């Protein structure tokens, strides 16, 4: 069982983890520096359009932590990105790595719906294995 968290995302809103109890969470941790995570995140973006009733997806970006840009910098930075559909929480404190078990990116989590971490996977991930994973949960 996972600790709740509140962070804002670049959108402005802000997303609490316990808002997700009852659904599958997948997690994305990623850093703009990381062209693996940049080549893979219109994967991201349409497993999130896709989402529907079945899960629901999120990304985390953590400023100045594992050599990330500050806040500031990363929102003016992404608006050269075009995501329609993905969600950017942004955590400053570097906490969520730490919770995780982050140790490089990407790093996909998957979360059930009773809100245990099920699984982390260092690394890349194809779109329809992240899929499957989703399924597997309960």
């Amino acid at each position: 069982e996972v600790a709740d968290f509140e962070l804002m995302g670049v959108d402005g809103k802000t997303y609490r983890l316990s808002d997700y109890k009852g659904k599958k969470v997948y997690l994305k941790f990623w850093a703009s520096w990381c062209s693996i995570c940049l080549a893979s995140l219109p994967d991201t973006d349409e497993i999130a359009k896709e989402a529907g009733d079945d899960y629901v997806v999120l990304t985390v970006v953590s400023p100045g932590h594992k050599g990330e840009q500050s806040e500031a910098d990363f929102k003016n930075w992404y608006k050269g990105l075009d995501y329609k559909n993905l969600p950017v929480l942004v955590d400053p404190s570097g906490k969520l790595l730490e919770t995780y078990g982050v140790r490089s990116y990407p790093t996909q989590a998957f979360i059930d719906k009773e809100g245990k971490l099920v699984k982390t996977h260092p690394g890349f991930m194809e779109k329809d294995a992240i899929l499957q994973t989703l399924k597997e949960l309960a």
